[PDB]
RNA sequence: GGUUCUCCCCGAAAGCUAUUUAGGUAGCGCCUCGUGAACUCAUCUCCGGGGGUAGAGCACUGUUUCGGCAAGGGGGUCA
């Protein structure tokens, strides 16, 4: 009858609201620590970085090649 | 610098590694949630082990104080 249609248990997951109150638990600071670039509003890091190192995907060598063929 | 409602459960780290890196970041170490298997892990008993620290010692590496024998050396004496 319309109001009496409720949905399945667990498909409706509420959803994290940040920096509302200690209660909330998540609240001053989002869950994003304290300071650092991680916790700055556009933070983080590009894809691949470990700190200046050079990533995974530069020191090891390219091979092979692809086939028109195969396409 | 600041990040606003509430109860319940668990609960770290300030280490290693790398970095124009050192007040940043990444992977591992430590937190957490979820998913499966073995007596898997922990505590203590009785076995098997390797070590070269504490201590001790002076054959070796050096160092060090005495006493006994003593080549070899320092002072003297000749035609
Ligand atoms: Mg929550
Ligand atoms: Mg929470
Ligand atoms: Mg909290
Ligand atoms: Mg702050
Ligand atoms: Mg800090
Ligand atoms: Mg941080
Ligand atoms: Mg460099
Ligand atoms: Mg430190
Ligand atoms: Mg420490
Ligand atoms: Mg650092
Ligand atoms: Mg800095
Ligand atoms: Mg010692
Ligand atoms: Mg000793
Ligand atoms: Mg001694």
């Amino acid at each position: 009858r319309l109001n009496t249609l409720s949905p399945a248990e667990g498909s409706k997951k509420a959803g994290k609201r940040l920096g509302r109150g200690i209660g909330s638990g998540l609240g001053k600071t989002g869950g994003r620590g304290h300071k650092g670039q991680k916790s700055r509003s556009g933070g983080g890091v590009r894809r691949g970085f470990e700190g200046g190192q050079m990533p995974l995907y530069r020191r090891l060598p390219k091979f092979g090649f692809t086939s028109r063929k195969a396409a």
